[PDB]
């Protein structure tokens, strides 16, 4: 049980990352996407479209930080207390796990592997087109998936979530000895990715408006605070209700 | 892990409940005791005395509550994140945990017992005494400690840390049927009880200052945030420090 700041009375509340601990945020780039907003209320009772969770695509910088590399920006966006992210910078309903962010420095040899987490995995074997070059081979649970021939290479795939030209991976190489040298990898679990649709359930909260860069979801349902209790409202995100008479309303909520 | 709400920037900083999730709070008596200041900045460094966590001794009313009978209030204290009962309500440096607060409605036939947890039961008989009357006899793990006969009942010990007339059990009995109904029952873990002296350490919180019903517990040797770490401050509260450049300063404290 993770608590966000306690609510008082019968007026409009709010919640974010600063307020809400159990929203998913990200120190070293100061990002937050989440919010969760009660309005309307009738006594203890929210009405139909009173209870509502947004997010919103935000931009943080690789790991591997090179304007002139092309390593800009990747998109995230929390959903329901986790990350996320989108396969498309400017869309929310296709989403994917980052695997790795990093900007440590690996050796391959041209006989070695690098397991990137997960079956993701990347083999180095010696070439020669135009003379001796390294071939890397980005692979997933014993299959091929691309190649490239060796400063950034992206490995841009098709049938991602019904969409096409989607970036998985990103490998920069720094140098090559004659084994090679990375410094930045990116890494999204692409064979595992999701899709939100209007017609999806969370929970209390199943209403879904896909917004292009924002998902809002709200309850079709009146949402009744009962008080002395606790009250799933989706996704492993509840409100705690206190014990008072029915002439106060103190709740907080809490993810598990 | 718990996290707090984030600081930014060189200044002052002041975590308590509301702004950190991590510390103790009850949402039905709407009490916290717990607050984390860092005071004093150079640059990262915090200097000696600049961390300070302080607890302070808060009254909430029993869980069966009766001015008329007796049943006003009880004291609690936060200490690193969990619930304590200060054995004495104007001191906090002798406490023990809350094993129940209770207004349920139970049954003790004569012959039966009631385990109330940790060891603790209460059991009951049929005694003469100017006629037949009911006797209650508190046990823990296998021992006497004390006895009724039979509204509100309350077991005083003595050497409890070193103090004497502490109240560890309240029992009030709603009637007597020719079996008991208890109504209110409120008992502390007083065999594992603890104390908090002027040479304790918790971890680099090392400067313990205990004034009544207010402990104040500082840093004697000076704390460095250093960035894109995580570093103790003791009793399972951490910081967690950005990565940034040396002209920021971000970090937010939790707990684990």
């Amino acid at each position: 049980e993770i608590r966000g700041q306690v609510a008082s009375g019968f007026g409009d509340q709010s919640w974010d990352a600063s307020s809400f601990a159990g929203f998913y945020y990200d120190i070293d780039d100061n990002v937050s996407t989440e919010t969760l907003t009660v309005s309307d209320l009738d006594g203890n009772v929210i009405p139909e479209g009173g209870l509502v969770y947004t997010t919103t695509i935000a931009d943080v910088d690789f790991e591997y930080y090179n304007p002139d590399a092309g390593w800009d920006q990747y998109p995230v966006m929390g959903f329901f207390a986790e990350e996320y992210i989108p396969i498309n910078p400017d869309k929310a309903d296709k989403i994917a796990k980052l695997v790795l962010d990093s900007d440590d420095k690996y050796t391959i040899r041209t006989g070695e592997m690098l397991d990137l987490g997960e079956g993701y995995a990347i083999e180095a074997k010696q070439v020669d087109v135009d003379g001796e070059k390294v071939w890397l081979e980005f692979t997933k649970d014993g299959e091929f998936v691309d190649d490239e021939i060796i400063n950034t290479w992206d490995v841009e795939l098709d049938d991602i979530e019904d969409e096409d030209d989607v970036v998985v991976l990103k490998v920069h190489v720094n140098q090559v000895f004659q084994i090679a040298q990375i410094e930045g990898l990116w890494l999204i679990d692409y064979a595992n990715a999701m899709t939100i649709e209007s017609d999806d359930e969370f929970g209390n909260l199943d209403d879904v408006s896909i917004d292009g860069d924002t998902l809002k979801i709200s309850n079709e349902d009146t949402f009744t605070l009962t008080r002395d209790s606790e009250e799933e409202i989706g996704e492993g995100m509840y409100f705690m209700i206190a014990d008072t008479s029915s002439s106060d309303l103190r709740y907080y909520p809490y993810v598990e």
